[PDB]
């Protein structure tokens, strides 16, 4: 089997992407944030504290003839941005782009933190990291991809995120019309539960490529590109007036600037992020200070190849017995 679904930016900055997902019988369609940096499929629901729901579409398990309470199971998750959610668990039928999994754990939120409430466009998350990170207790549950894998034509999914435009998540096949050149594959460590890999270096604008190993994660659920402070300083030094602002929380730059591109290495191959992809607009409405899309990872503990990096590529998440990542230009 295969599936193919369009993913759409939630706003004019590409702050996140939503993909429609059918849950239950009859189908309830919710727009989920596909997140290769986590491993829980959770939704706003009829069980979510009413004051914490503000415009989201909810899953109502009592209206699904295929929903079953997973008795005793609870979940609770905290994300790198400080947001969080928790609740109980149903199993139900879940379909993405025509690919159906029966018995998928659907984690129903009883509580969500303010940032989820405040984002009316995201109805939940669909985790695509390794199932070892799933938070369901006392019986850990599998991701949608893990459940589908055996049925797929090939044990892969691909992320093709758009810049200021829709893109595609495919399951079970590699669309050879969706990229240019060849796909370069690189090794993955699953030791932390992530799609963790080592970039071979970087360049700023037209500058020379610096060969240096950068370990980080391919994370569709993170907006920006988070890299070591040395790399990030080298980038922003090429933008007149750019500075790190403790009060804003990262590098800012004059909105009048034209940003240089940023290149990252995948083996001997190179992925170029155009400068425009690094502009996240005014820090507050009407400001002439703009927020940068490349930020330091120094306070995180891990480097994160988020959407800024991934949307410059066609990315293969290869879930074979030994997983690997593939990157192609497009």
């Amino acid at each position: 089997s295969t599936g193919s679904a369009t993913t759409t930016p939630i706003d004019s900055l590409d702050d996140a992407y939503i993909t429609p997902v059918q849950i239950g019988t009859p189908a309830q369609t919710l727009n989920l944030d596909f997140d290769t940096g986590s491993s829980d499929l959770w939704v706003f629901s009829s069980e979510t504290t009413a004051s914490e729901v503000d415009g989201q579409t909810i899953y109502t398990p009592s209206k699904s003839t295929t929903a079953k309470l997973l008795s005793g199971a609870t979940w609770s998750i905290s994300y790198g941005d400080g947001s969080s959610s928790s609740g109980d668990v149903y199993t139900d039928t879940v379909s993405v782009g025509g690919l159906t999994v029966t018995g998928q754990a659907v984690e129903s939120a009883k509580k969500v933190s303010s940032s989820f409430t405040e984002d009316s466009t995201i109805d939940g998350l669909l985790g695509l990291a390794f199932s070892t990170l799933n938070t369901v207790s006392p019986t850990q549950q599998k991701t949608f991809f893990d459940n589908a894998k055996a049925s797929l034509d090939s044990p892969v999914f691909t992320a093709d995120l758009g810049y200021h435009a829709p893109g595609t998540y495919n399951f079970g096949f590699i669309d050879t019309t969706a990229y240019t050149g060849s796909i370069t594959y690189t090794a993955v460590s699953t030791k932390q539960g992530f799609w963790e890999w080592t970039s071979t270096g970087y360049a700023v604008g037209s500058g020379t490529f610096k060969s240096t190993s950068i370990d980080g994660i391919a994370d569709t659920g993170t907006t920006l590109l988070y890299l070591p402070a040395t790399v990030v300083s080298a980038y922003w030094a090429q933008v007149s007036g750019a500075k790190s602002s403790s009060s804003v929380g990262g590098y800012v730059f004059p909105c009048s600037a034209t940003l240089p591109s940023f290149t990252f290495g995948v083996g001997s191959a190179r992925i170029v992020i155009p400068g425009d992809y690094i502009d996240f607009g005014p820090i507050s409405t009407g400001s002439s200070s703009c927020f940068g899309g490349i930020q330091s990872s120094a306070g995180i503990g891990i480097n994160i190849f988020g959407d800024v990096a991934l949307k410059a590529a066609f990315v293969v998440f290869n879930g074979a017995t030994t997983p690997t990542l593939g990157f192609a230009s497009k």
